[PDB]
DNA sequence: TAGATTGTTAATCGATTAACAATC
DNA sequence: TAGATTGTTAATCGATTAACAATC
């Protein structure tokens, strides 16, 4: 359980995103008026959400883009730095390993790990792939903050444990399993496996209620 | 805006997943009682959610795993078939293209597209990479249901449009951009670029309110 | 200044939980 | 059958919206 309501927290990187578009375009200031306009949210929510972390607004003025942006940056914690590792140098593994946008925002890939020894030594974007046996130790030596999980779901909770045990601070989970972690570990589930299904679901939904509303009268 | 509340819809793939674990272990039946136990949700919510699509339950008995599972299948619309294409044969592109579990559940890769001709013809898991010029057409000839977007964000709304125009039914969106689609197009955003930030945010949150609760008294 | 727009509290809306009568 | 567990309605909780007095 976190201090701010999660519904809100999930909307923060979104503000961060739009605010930076405005900053990038030399727009000097914006009002929640115009922002909710632009983001298709309610002007209340915006003022509402923001006023969990204080007033960045100025009556009569609106919000100074540069100053609010720079503040969301600090709120999302992106003024700091995060050492990350990837477990599972697979397809997804490597695609995530190659992607560098994350770096810009503070997240530095320190290591990649796999069981399959063919891969040991292999270098992706200049981080070498290492035996996942040594992970528990490497985490401890290198103050690893986030572990990115891209190994097959099978018996993976075991590996998740070894991570937690070794003092990993949060896990980013790409497997289609709900993992079990301690209270002091942030688990972020992705679950494409699911997200996709809400699409197949939405596509069929409208016809699925002729299938069920043709069941009473 | 959809018939069932979204909050619910997003939990459906989750039930589906659990139910299938049970089915896999020959467990003949389960009660919302034991399920909310196993899933760490409230027994009401389960019964609650499910009774949007009818009573698969039996008083005194609970839920027949097999029959409930098979019904979630039908609800999530995983009893039909979906033609999918991928735009952008990059890292993520190919990673998603190579992943075959999606097929098992109804989703069939019919094509992959790129602008860079250096890829044209190249075959991934036996679909060959084609010029994204031809996509508008290929969508129409092959009744493509979902387009998976894995192109760089820059100017992508243009490409998005082309897809919509050609009558794609939904887009699965992996770019860190909010796209604009018509009412009759299902847009599913992924936004790893965000989800990750809720982790850096959570890591710094507890200290961020010492930084702000040391600001009044 | 005075018109504009925020911080913030109050009213509404939706989603979760709890309760219980119906029933297998 | 009778103990168990659902379908469903009612009570609670949380999140979104609306409103307005404070203030730049
Ligand atoms: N790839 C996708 O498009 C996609 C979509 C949804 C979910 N996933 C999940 O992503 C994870 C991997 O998918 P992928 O990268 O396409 O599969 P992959 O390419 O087979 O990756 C598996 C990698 O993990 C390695 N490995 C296996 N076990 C371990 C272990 N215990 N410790 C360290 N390394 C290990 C294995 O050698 C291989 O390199 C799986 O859990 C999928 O279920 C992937
Ligand atoms: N890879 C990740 O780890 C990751 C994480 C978060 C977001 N993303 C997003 O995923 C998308 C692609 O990432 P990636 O695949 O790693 O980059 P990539 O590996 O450079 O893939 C880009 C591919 O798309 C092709 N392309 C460019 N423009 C077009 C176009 N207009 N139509 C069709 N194809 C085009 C391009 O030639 C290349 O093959 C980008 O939108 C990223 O922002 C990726």
């Amino acid at each position: 359980k976190t201090i701010v309501s999660m519904a809100v927290i999930r909307r923060l990187p979104r503000y961060h995103r739009y605010l930076e578009e405005l900053l990038k375009n030399d727009v000097k200031r914006i009002s929640s008026r115009e922002l909710s306009e632009k983001m298709g949210v309610t002007a209340s929510q915006i003022r509402q959400d923001l006023n969990n972390f204080g007033g960045f607004g100025q009556q009569g003025y609106g919000y100074n883009v540069e100053e609010l942006y720079n503040n969301l940056t600090k709120i999302l914690g992106l003024d700091k730095t995060y050492n990350t590792i990837i477990i599972g140098a697979g397809n997804l593994g490597q695609a995530i390993a190659n992607y560098t946008s994350f770096e810009k925002s503070g997240f530095n890939l320190k290591g990649i790990f796999d069981i399959n020894p063919r891969l040991f030594g292999l270098k992706i974007r200049d981080v070498e792939v290492m035996d996942v046996e040594t992970v528990e130790d490497f985490i401890a030596r290198n103050k690893i903050d986030i572990g990115i999980l891209c190994i097959p779901k099978d018996n993976a909770q075991y590996t998740a444990d070894r991570l937690v045990r070794a003092g990993i601070k949060a896990i980013w989970n790409f497997l289609p399993i709900d993992l079990k972690v301690p209270d002091d570990v942030i688990l972020e589930n992705v679950h494409l496996s699911d997200s996709l299904f809400t699409v197949s679901y939405r596509l069929n939904e409208e016809e699925l209620f002729k299938k069920l509303k043709g069941e009473t009268a």
